[PDB]
């Protein structure tokens, strides 16, 4: 186990810690690629939505857990960030502009999760 992925799973987020996944997240929304995940799925985008995928997520969710600190460890941000990519992948054909959204959009996640993980450690 390395450094970084001892603070992942141990390390309770401080406040500084906050100011790094606040700044993660804005580049999220303000990505090329985020519109399929702005907000909820509508039932309109997809009436059998919300009858198979069982823990919806979405990027103004994740903006109001962050404000409310509802996030202890990384792991528990990473995972409902994760959410996201994974229903959309779980539901959708690869030929869907939400799943190619969603493979560019997670690469970016992977790269400033890994920049974060690093500030973090040093
Ligand atoms: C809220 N709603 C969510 C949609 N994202 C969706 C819709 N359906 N399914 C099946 C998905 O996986 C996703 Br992500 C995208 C939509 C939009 C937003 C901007 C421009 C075109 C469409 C805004």
């Amino acid at each position: 186990m390395s450094t970084e992925d001892a603070m992942t799973v141990l390390t309770p987020l401080t406040e500084k810690d906050y100011e790094g996944l606040k700044r993660v997240l804005r580049s999220l929304q303000a990505h090329k690629m985020a519109w399929p995940f702005l907000e909820p799925v509508d039932p309109n985008d997809a009436p059998d939505y919300y009858g198979v995928i069982k823990e919806p997520m979405d990027l103004a969710t994740m903006e109001e857990r962050v404000q409310r600190r509802y996030y202890e460890k990384l792991t528990e941000f990473v995972a409902d960030m994760t959410k996201i990519f994974d229903n959309c992948r779980y539901y959708n054909p690869s030929d869907s502009p939400f799943y190619q959204c969603a493979e560019v959009l997670e690469s970016f996640f992977v790269q400033k999760l890994k920049g974060f993980k690093a500030s973090r450690s040093h």
